[PDB]
């Protein structure tokens, strides 16, 4: 009769019960393991699963192998979430804003590619009256119209109401006009961007840790920074839209994890620049020294206007000569050589300028210009066999009692059920909250 | 007869200078534009564009485009090695 | 021509080749578009 | 032979590391496959 799904009507009592009922094991003094049965709490019922998934993934092991400690460390979060959230549940419609933080996100970063690609494509908008594209609206009248209907035939309504949207905007781009469909657009974007920032506040909370905390904290300044770059961007210039582009390293993970593999290690990608740099110092320094007269550069002029010659020495002052090799010598794929005079072979110095050209190109561009590179391969290894192993340690062993995958076998414990109620550790998590609500008597 | 023409009138032929003439270049966009006289007022600004450009995108990204298919041989090669083992 | 391309068909070696820019295609792309947005940026600056 | 070598390559070990589950699914798709090649081989030139 355990078993749920009873035929006979009347199993819905025991689904009610079984729902509510949790199951751990813990251990005493004298080493004595017990194994414990007590219902959940009525709070435990509003965790979130993202909020699942955030403690599941993000949590660590410690030095001895062992994310109890951490876990445990982040009781307190869980339950002071569950508790405002609880309000949440029995609140006005911030509960609707707040649960719609996904599609708010969608519809700001939808609108933002849109409405970038228009400002680059038409800047600038001195004729927009009469068909924008006179020689292409034939051609836009066909693309126009057919952009649509391929788009939802294999695919549900919702990219068919962005079809819409785009029919509804192109409708107007060329009667209605450019400019003002941009500064509706804009208006569109701030009042989203200032929906979603008030739907971010009332989720998470950030009121109850005071003005400090909600001040000093990395996402909610990132909110506001781009609400600010929008309302520049339709109060200042329309150029203000192209640093929007910038949130998509934030809403990809792949981006974010590929960006990483720069900045992890970025020390020596930085001590290797300064000792690309003193190099070229040096050689700067002996080119001054020696072929001061070598360093002739063809250099065009400026429409006169206001007001011959097409060669400048550029070795004239050390700066200066330095700024010619770090700028014409690294840029170019064959060293310092392709961008300085070519001599004749009478030279005296002839030998001693073509040891100078081989020398500064093997040293700087194949030695130190490819070994910047090669710290970044080292970093992607180093990264993969990173994420691999939590991998391995996620799907192996156990979260709590740390057994092995191999250890549960034959013994009638299916491992992949070891922790399915044995040993979940979402049930210590309810035991733990109930011993902070229930009273001591 | 005329011999220049200017890329830069529409921001949108000015995108695609940058991306043609650019990115194919190996230094960077400096190679293809107009090379200043030092008397410039923006001369030192030119040098800094063109420094910048070049090690923030040929130097980084289009070179850790180029890891990720390494990091995918490495990968591959370990997966095929262990399905042998077993 | 383009009957040459089953060549990648007939061997093995060339699949597991040209899988490696595929199986993991996605971090490809976006690196692609990152280089975009770059190069957008440095056109305005360029313009202005 | 090819399909045995096929079998024997294409299988994937499972979460607990067995390949028994995969390779019982594809015991059907072998005892069709048996089934219908005994009628080429008592068929005409369409065998060869
Ligand atoms: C010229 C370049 C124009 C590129 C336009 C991109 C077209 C939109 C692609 C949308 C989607 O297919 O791609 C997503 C990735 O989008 C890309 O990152 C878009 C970046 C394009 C930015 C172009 C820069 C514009 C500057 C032009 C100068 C991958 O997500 P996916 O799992 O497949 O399912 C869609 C789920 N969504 C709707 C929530 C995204
Ligand atoms: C990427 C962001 C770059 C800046 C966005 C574009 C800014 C642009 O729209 O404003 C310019 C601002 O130019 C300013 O002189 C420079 C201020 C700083 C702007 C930074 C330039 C980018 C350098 C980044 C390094 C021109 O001002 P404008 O809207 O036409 O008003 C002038 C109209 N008048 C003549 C009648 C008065
Ligand atoms: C106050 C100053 C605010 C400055 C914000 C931008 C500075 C970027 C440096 C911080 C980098 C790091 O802290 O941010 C990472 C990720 O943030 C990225 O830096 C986004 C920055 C976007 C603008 C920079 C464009 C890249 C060039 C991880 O932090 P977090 O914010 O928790 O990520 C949340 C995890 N998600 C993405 C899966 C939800
Ligand atoms: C091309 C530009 C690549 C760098 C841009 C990075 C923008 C934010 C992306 C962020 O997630 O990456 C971090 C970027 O952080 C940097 O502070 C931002 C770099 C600023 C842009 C550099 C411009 C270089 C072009 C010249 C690097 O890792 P980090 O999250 O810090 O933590 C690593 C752990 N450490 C600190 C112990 C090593
Ligand atoms: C080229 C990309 C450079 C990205 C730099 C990423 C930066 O955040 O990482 C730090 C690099 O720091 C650099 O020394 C200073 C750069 C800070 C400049 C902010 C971003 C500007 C990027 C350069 C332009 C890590 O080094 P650091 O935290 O020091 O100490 C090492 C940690 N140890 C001691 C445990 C090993
Ligand atoms: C990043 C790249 C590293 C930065 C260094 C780049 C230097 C830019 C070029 C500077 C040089 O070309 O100008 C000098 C300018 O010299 C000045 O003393 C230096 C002041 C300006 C240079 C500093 C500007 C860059 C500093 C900021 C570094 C980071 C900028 C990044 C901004 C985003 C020459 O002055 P001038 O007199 O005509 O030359 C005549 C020579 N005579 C006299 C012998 C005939
Ligand atoms: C892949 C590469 C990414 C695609 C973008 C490449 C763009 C091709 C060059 C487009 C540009 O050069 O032409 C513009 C054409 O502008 C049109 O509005 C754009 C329509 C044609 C451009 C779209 C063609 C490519 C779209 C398809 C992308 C994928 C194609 C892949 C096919 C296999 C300029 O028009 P025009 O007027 O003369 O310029 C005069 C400037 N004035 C007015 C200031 C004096
Ligand atoms: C990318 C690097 C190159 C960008 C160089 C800035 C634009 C070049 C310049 O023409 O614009 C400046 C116009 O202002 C710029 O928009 C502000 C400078 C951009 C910020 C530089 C780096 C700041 C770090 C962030 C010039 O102002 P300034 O040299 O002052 O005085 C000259 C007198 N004027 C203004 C009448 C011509
Ligand atoms: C209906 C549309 C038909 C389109 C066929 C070509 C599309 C290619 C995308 C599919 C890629 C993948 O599915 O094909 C791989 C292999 O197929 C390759 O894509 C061949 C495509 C050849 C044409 C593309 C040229 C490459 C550019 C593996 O599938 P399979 O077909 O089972 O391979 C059999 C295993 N063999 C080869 C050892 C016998
Ligand atoms: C150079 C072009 C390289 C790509 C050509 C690929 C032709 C078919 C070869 C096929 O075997 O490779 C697949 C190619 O599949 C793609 O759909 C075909 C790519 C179309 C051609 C891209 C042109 C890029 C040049 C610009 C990649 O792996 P896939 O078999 O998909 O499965 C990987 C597992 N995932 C999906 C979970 C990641
Ligand atoms: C450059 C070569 C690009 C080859 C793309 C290979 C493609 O088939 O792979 C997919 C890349 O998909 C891209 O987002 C869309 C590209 C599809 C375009 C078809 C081939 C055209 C190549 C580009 C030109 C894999 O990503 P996706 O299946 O999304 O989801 C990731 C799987 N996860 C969630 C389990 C991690
Ligand atoms: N100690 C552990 N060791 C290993 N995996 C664990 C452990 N505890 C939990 N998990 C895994 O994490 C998941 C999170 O537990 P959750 O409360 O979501 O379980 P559930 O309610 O039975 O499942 P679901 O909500 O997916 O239907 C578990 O289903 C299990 O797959
Ligand atoms: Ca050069
Ligand atoms: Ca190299
Ligand atoms: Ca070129
Ligand atoms: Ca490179
Ligand atoms: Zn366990």
């Amino acid at each position: 009769m355990l078993k749920p799904g009873g035929q006979v009507d009347g199993d819905e009592a025991l689904e009610f019960y079984a729902k509510h009922t949790a199951q751990i094991e813990i251990v005493r003094l004298d080493r004595t393991m017990e194994q414990i049965v007590f219902p959940v709490p009525s709070i435990c019922e509003f965790l979130t699963k993202e909020s699942k998934l955030r403690i599941y993934y993000t949590t660590e092991r410690d030095e001895q192998g062992s994310k109890i400690n951490d876990f445990f460390l982040r009781s307190e979060d869980l339950f002071n979430e569950m508790n405002w959230q609880k309000k949440l549940r029995a609140q006005p419609v911030l509960y609707w804003c707040a649960r719609n933080m996904s599609f708010w996100s969608s519809i700001s970063f939808n609108l933002a590619v849109l409405m970038n690609l228009l400002v680059a494509f038409f800047y600038p908008f001195k004729g927009v009256r009469g068909g924008t594209l006179e020689p292409h609206w034939s051609g836009l009248l066909w693309t126009a119209m057919l952009i649509s209907l391929a788009i939802v035939i294999a695919l549900p309504k919702p990219h068919g109401i962005r079809a819409l949207i785009a029919s509804t905007i192109l409708r107007l781009i060329f009667s209605v006009g450019l400019q003002p469909t941009l500064f509706l657009l804009g208006a569109f974007n701030v009042c989203n961007k200032i929906i979603f920032l008030m739907s971010f506040v009332g989720n998470c909370g950030t009121f109850t840790r005071g003005y400090r905390a909600m001040v000093l904290d990395v996402e909610f300044l990132y909110h506001l920074l781009y609400l600010l770059i929008c309302a520049m961007g339709l109060f200042v210039h329309e150029f203000f839209y192209s640093l929007l582009l910038f949130d998509l390293v934030y809403r990809e993970e792949t981006l974010l994890n590929v960006i990483k593999s720069v900045t992890r290690n970025g020390r020596p990608i930085i001590l290797t620049a300064a000792l690309a740099l003193i190099l070229v110092y040096l050689f700067s320094i002996v080119g001054y020294l020696f072929f001061k007269d070598d360093f002739i550069l063809e250099v065009d002029r400026l429409p006169n206007e206001t007001a011959e010659q097409d060669k400048e020495h550029t070795c004239e002052t050390l700066l200066m000569c330095i700024v010619t090799v770090l700028s014409h010598g690294l840029r170019s794929g064959g060293g310092v050589g392709d961008v300085l005079r070519k001599p004749s072979k009478e030279e005296p110095l002839f030998a001693a300028r073509v040891i100078y050209d081989l020398l500064f190109f093997f040293m700087v561009i194949i030695i130190v210009l490819n070994l910047i590179f090669g710290v970044i391969i080292d970093t992607f290894a180093d990264l993969r066999s990173e994420k691999q192993k939590k991998e391995e340690i996620l799907k192996t062993t156990c979260f709590i009692c740390g057994l092995e995958r191999d250890k549960f076998d034959n013994k009638t414990v299916t491992f992949e059920e070891h922790i399915k109620e044995e040993h979940n550790m979402w049930h210590y998590l309810c035991f733990i909250v109930l011993v902070k609500v229930k009273d001591s008597t």
